[PDB]
């Protein structure tokens, strides 16, 4: 829980002094994402969407994104997957 | 000369710290200049202009605006005025 509470607190405020800087957008990018394709940020900008996030290609089923929760936050797979 | 030479480095620094900053324009008012009009500042914004200043009344014909260089920039009465 406490590795919860610090990556909630660092992210919090990485939101919070992107906004007293006066920049539009802000790209959560961590350690182990590849991104590879030079355009990523021009095309996720021109889509003119408040959040949005590309779909990123794994070696499994996996991805960053999901399809449904189940009662309390949990995954669960919508056949439109 | 002095005097002219310290408002001239005051103002960059100023256009200087409003650029590092990441905020679209910047107003230029002096001490004397009273804004009168409360929508100045909006009317200003939507004209889509790199400069523009708003006409100000006085109690002669001076005004903030010119109307022709002669040789060396100096005033000259265009009959447009």
């Amino acid at each position: 829980d406490s590795r919860y509470e610090h990556v909630m607190k660092l992210r919090q405020a990485a939101l919070k002094s992107a906004r007293d800087m006066w920049a539009d957008y802000i790209l959560f990018v961590d350690a182990d994402n590849l991104i590879l394709n030079p355009d990523t940020l021009s095309l996720l900008i021109a889509e003119n969407k408040t959040v949005v996030a590309p779909m990123l290609d794994s070696r499994a089923a996996y991805s960053n994104f999901w399809c449904g929760m189940t009662s309390q936050g949990y995954y669960k797979r919508t056949p439109a997957y």
